[PDB]
């Protein structure tokens, strides 16, 4: 009189949900990339701004033998303030995801045994 | 002598945990937009920064009809590398969330069939 | 004859895929930092592109005692458009952020609950 056949429908159900669990994880990793891609472009963007800087005036005297070459600052390097909050940002990540691979891993260990142990009672 | 009332709580305890997972899948869409509208502002930026290579020396010359115009670019616009990675990067994305969708839908089936399963039991 | 030890397998499960849940919520917020941050680098680079519309043509007159200066917008600021809808996307995290907290705390004490039951059969 045991429901062996709806617990293997409740067990089953636990598995479908694990694989979406996991799903969503390697869609995280895109999501991340996508930022990260964006600071790359972002560092592209800081030069040219740059190079703006040297753009002053040319050819702004023809009585003199000189040319006005003023390079002020234009895009705001972050060196140290960014860096070590973005690397504190990077490392949580780290290890909330080797926390979930660890889970995970439990419960593909636990969820083949609670399986196991279902054939057994109808094996 | 059997546990139905502890299977009822068992399998609203999985109900809760699909319509969590759902709700981060929602969730996920909001982040997405937000990384792309980002891209949208580098766009109108690009053609900004490509305005001042435009602006180089004016007046520069008082005893000369003419006027110096350096349109150097300044924005590197990618128009394949990064074009291609990007359509990569949006397709997984719709593999993922395709797969996701179909292990739900099948979890949504298989809930309800395990509720009506046991409704039987005690119906 | 009843499966208890498979139900404390199984109710065990449930209690490690909620907390793979909450740790993706945890994560999902980190993802979030770094759009925002980069929001606040576009708009301290505006600032810089707005400099350069300064910047037009210096010394660009030697028989003229004047300056040209043309200080033509360069980068577009959003003040509704892009406020408003960016509000709207963030509260729409607010709304499945507090409903993923709603969910989550019923399932801890009905988790809680299943396993509390479970004791008092072998208790």
């Amino acid at each position: 009189a045991q429901s062996r056949t709806l617990l293997a429908g409740i067990v089953q159900q636990q598995q479908q949900l694990l694989d979406v669990v996991k799903r969503q994880q390697e869609l995280l990793r895109l999501t991340v990339w996508g930022t990260k891609n964006l600071q790359t472009r972002v560092t592209a963007i800081e030069k040219y701004l740059k190079d703006q800087a040297q753009l002053n005036a040319w050819g702004a005297a023809f009585r003199q033998v000189a040319h006005t070459t003023v390079p002020w600052p234009n895009a705001s390097l972050t060196p140290k303030w960014n860096n070590e909050t973005w690397q504190e940002w990077e490392r949580k990540v780290d290890f909330l995801e080797e926390n979930i691979t660890a889970l995970l891993e439990e419960a593909q260990i636990q969820q083949e045994k609670n399986m196991y142990e279902l054939q057994k009672l109808n094996s």
